[PDB]
């Protein structure tokens, strides 16, 4: 049809090397079963750092998604049509980004941003074909919370190779993933670095819709356990640009899926949660 469905999620899977109880294995099989994730075209992930519960995760959206691409910065080799920016195969891990579609990927590039505040963090670009129309979707994951200048610096270089693409203008090209950068309390602000987002990328402002935050830890029980105070933000997009085709109309919506419960141990204590990630997925809804 004349519509696209993309996903992105920060799936907060850190290494079980430096966190072996946060339940990485039983949530790679429960989002990979998880019904928020289905029906849809193509999928950004976020944080899939560990190697075992990713790779467990990408196995289990197989049968979905079965067209995916490798883990931005865990190798180098022909699994990438090219491997751009500051790639470095010395890094502790990895740049936790991948996507995955029901449609053929024609292109799968990757690229490790130049600048950060020791995982090879970046971007990765695949040229999807969606019945008989190529889309273009990059992924990403940008610097955490001066941040806002390395932020601004990663966004420059996205902008940067989507321009030396020479990508028609006539074919979608949509930027998503967590890019920490809060649209709260600063839509009004044209000098905020939500507002320079936009700008910087040369990308529209799509529709909102559904929960009012990405990281909550007021609603979601894994946020909560870490930063219990902390006021709720609203990080993560999936935006078309300005210079290819303009959507009619696109739509992010966050949603709230809660997951089964699922309980860990950490000295001598049992924790229970009900969440897939601290961050909750955004939908997008792009009309064709
Ligand atoms: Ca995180
Ligand atoms: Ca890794």
């Amino acid at each position: 049809n004349d519509t696209l469905k993309v996903m992105t999620h920060n799936v907060y899977m850190l290494s079980t090397n430096l966190y072996p109880n946060w339940g990485q294995t039983e949530r790679a099989d429960l989002i990979g079963a998880a019904d928020y994730i289905k029906n849809q075209d193509v999928v950004i992930l976020n944080e899939v750092f560990d190697n075992s519960a990713s790779d467990r995760l990408l196995g289990n959206l197989k049968k979905e998604y079965p067209n995916q691409t490798a883990v931005l910065g865990r190798s180098s080799g022909s699994e990438w049509d090219k491997t751009l920016g500051n790639y470095s195969s010395s890094t502790p891990e990895d740049g936790g980004v991948a996507i995955v579609s029901k449609w053929p990927i024609a292109e799968k590039i990757q690229y490790v941003f130049a600048k950060g505040c020791l995982s090879n963090k970046g971007f990765v670009y695949t040229k999807i074909k969606k019945n008989d129309r190529f889309v273009h979707v990059i992924g990403t994951h940008l610097q955490a919370e001066s941040p806002a200048s390395v932020r601004t610096n990663q966004l420059k270089e996205i902008q940067d190779f989507i321009k030396n693409k020479n990508i028609p203008n006539n074919e979608y090209v949509l930027i998503g993933g967590d890019m920490n950068v809060n649209k709260i309390n600063a839509e009004n602000n044209n000098d905020s670095e939500y507002a320079s987002m936009f700008k910087t990328l040369n990308a529209s402002v799509p529709s909102y819709t559904g929960h009012t935050a990405t990281w909550d830890a007021t609603t979601n029980s894994i946020a909560k356990y870490n930063f219990p105070d902390s006021p709720a933000e609203y990080l993560d997009y999936i935006i078309a640009s300005k210079d290819h085709a303009n959507p009619s109309y696109i739509e992010n919506k966050v949603l709230q899926p809660k997951s089964p419960q699922w309980t860990v141990t950490s000295w001598f204590q049992k924790y229970t949660y009900n969440d897939y990630s601290d961050h909750y997925p955004v939908e997008a809804t792009i009309s064709m």
